[PDB]
């Protein structure tokens, strides 16, 4: 039983009229139809999930609006209250960053994206659902303990393991990051707490320009229990394949978490606007693959993949569509863009790529 969360409203996102930032005219920004981060890439991943026929393998689960105090487990009362404030203006506004807009309500929109990940958790968790993915909007994971940041309102993924440990009793729980940029808002929420495994693969400095290291360790208690991966631009299926082998699973099987949670982006694919990384849609698969079977071996299969970036709407429905295929075990389509993607190269580990993963394998020691 895989359960799988889309709720229309992750679909009417307002991103706003500029690129990146807001459009503005002195700069000569153009307003655009469809900013970077426009809904419509998560949609048609969507979309193809229902006419791929997977949909009809898979057991659809409601979002339900995060509580204030199910934020609260991950975020400040300042930062939701600030939240709230944006929210009611009548056309939205940005939430601080320069880049991370919400539209006008756009806070219910934020509460059923952390409520999809909080439901679907907890379905697995009381063993309803053996795992499932979390199609949400708003993604979560650049969002610290008191800020939205890089598109990100609330960090869904922190909300769900602060709710499995709260209100599940779970002690171990990992969140295990493969967005191309840096997870620095899980790593923030979970700096000083063994109880939550933070690890982050991604393109070194992409997002956020100044975080990321590997020295990045975690504090006091929880130090060793936050591992980041950076990676070269360029780096591909073959660099990403040795990290998960060498560095991701054996953190796994190390901490024992009784619960994985996968923040899931595709912004680490070949087409991808946002990061100059090489991922093809075999490689997520193959990612899935592997961390399933270690959910499989270590959790008793418990384990929750949870939407973040990516930002090509031509090739991300394809990537995703591997990642929920690799849940179900039931196949629905070749990836078209397969031979195409093949000759551009990413399948050879370079050697700056494994001396770049290399450099984390000390650190399994003291998890
Ligand atoms: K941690
Ligand atoms: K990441
Ligand atoms: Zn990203």
């Amino acid at each position: 039983a895989i359960g799988y969360v889309w709720n229309t409203l992750y679909g009417w996102v307002d991103t706003g009229t500029g690129s990146l930032a807001a459009a503005n005219l002195t700069a000569r920004m153009q307003p655009i139809s469809h900013h970077l981060a426009h809904p419509d890439t998560k949609r048609r991943f969507h979309e193809l999930v229902c006419a791929s026929g997977q949909i009809e393998h898979l057991t659809p689960i409601a979002a339900v609006a995060a509580t204030d105090a199910d934020i609260l487990r991950a975020h400040s009362a300042a930062h939701l209250e600030n939240m709230k404030r944006v929210s009611n203006l009548p056309t939205g506004g940005d939430t601080g960053d320069g880049i991370t807009m919400m539209g006008n309500g756009g806070l219910e929109i934020a509460r059923l994206s952390a409520g999809g990940a909080v439901e679907l958790t907890r379905r697995v968790a009381t063993g309803e659902l053996s795992a499932g993915y979390a199609l949400v909007n708003p993604p979560g994971h650049h969002a610290p303990h008191n800020a939205a940041m890089g598109f990100c309102i609330f960090n869904n993924t922190s909300v769900a393991a602060g709710y499995a440990r709260a209100v599940l009793g779970m002690e171990r729980v990992a969140i295990l990051d493969w967005d191309v940029h840096h997870g620095n808002g899980t790593q923030d929420i979970w700096w000083n707490d063994p109880s939550v495994l933070t690890i982050s693969l991604h393109q070194h400095l992409c997002f956020p320009p100044d975080s990321g290291y590997s020295t990045e360790r975690g504090a006091g208690n929880g130090h060793g229990y936050n591992i980041n991966v950076p990676l070269p631009p360029g780096s591909g299926n073959a660099a990403y394949l040795h990290a998960m082998d060498q560095v991701v699973l054996p953190a796994l099987r190390a901490y024992r978490p009784q619960l994985i949670i996968v923040g899931s982006g595709f912004d680490a694919s070949m087409l991808d606007p946002l990061a100059r990384m090489m991922v093809t849609a075999d490689g997520f698969r193959q990612m899935a693959r592997r961390t399933i079977d270690c959910a499989a071996d270590i959790c008793d299969g418990r384990i929750v993949f949870v939407q973040e970036g990516g930002y090509s709407p031509h090739y991300l429905p394809f990537c995703g569509l591997a990642v929920i295929e690799e849940l179900t075990g039931v196949r629905s389509l070749p990836d078209p863009y397969h031979e195409f993607l093949a000759g551009m190269g990413g399948n050879t580990l370079l050697d700056a790529e494994r001396a770049a993963i290399e450099e984390i394998v000390p650190l399994l020691a003291d998890i």
